[PDB]
């Protein structure tokens, strides 16, 4: 057995989705993918993966939705992961509960520098 | 109350003092350095609750100063720099910085950005 840590991606490009999954996968995490905002919300609840990488624009439940109906029973951290670039989205992600919030298109080795430097500080926690 | 205190090490001194004024009218008690290598011991003597971190700094810079502190300085770190290619971002983030905000910055993004990080402290 070997514990690598537990990423959710929650993306309904699913072609997207998957290949960010795919390049993760190739450095070290474990990684699942959901399309779905409200099935996201169930599942990271249920799951509570180590990380979870968000978009904001999705069906059912938007990211901040997302973000206000976990955050009471999840607490790990949240990498917003978003074509909505403005300020006003940005600040609203991170105060709505994010810990990071990236502007797509992200470069594949920026993406998980981020996501390990989050997963650094919790574990360092 | 008790403000979260914010050390800003930015050589640019202008610079440095219009975004500690701006951070300071949000709650914040906020002290400036443009020198690396004394930014090295005022962190590591003033235990900041975080530190908002330019790169290209006189006596050492940001890379070394984030090296040098983090035996004995656990709190954020935030980079704020013009080295804004996705390798400097890398190192940055490899190096121990907890974030690596690219200049120029917008008040408001910084602002929650800085909270972001002190909400994990
Ligand atoms: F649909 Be995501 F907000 F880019
Ligand atoms: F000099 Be800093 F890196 F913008
Ligand atoms: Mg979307
Ligand atoms: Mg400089």
């Amino acid at each position: 057995e070997e514990k690598l840590p537990k990423i959710l991606i929650v993306e309904d490009d699913e072609r997207l989705a998957r290949l960010t999954q795919e390049y993760l996968i190739r450095n070290g995490l474990e990684v699942g993918v959901e399309t779905d905002g409200n099935r996201a919300i169930r599942r990271i609840i249920s799951e509570q993966p180590d990380l979870v990488v968000l978009d904001v624009m999705l069906p059912g439940a938007d990211g901040l939705t997302v973000c206000r109906e976990v955050r009471p029973h999840y607490h790990q951290p949240i990498l917003m992961l978003t074509a909505r670039t403005e300020d006003m989205d940005q600040v609203l992600g991170l105060e709505m509960g994010a810990d990071d919030y990236v502007a797509k298109p992200v470069q594949p080795r920026v993406l998980l520098a981020r996501i390990r430097a989050l997963l650094r500080r919790t574990d360092k926690t």
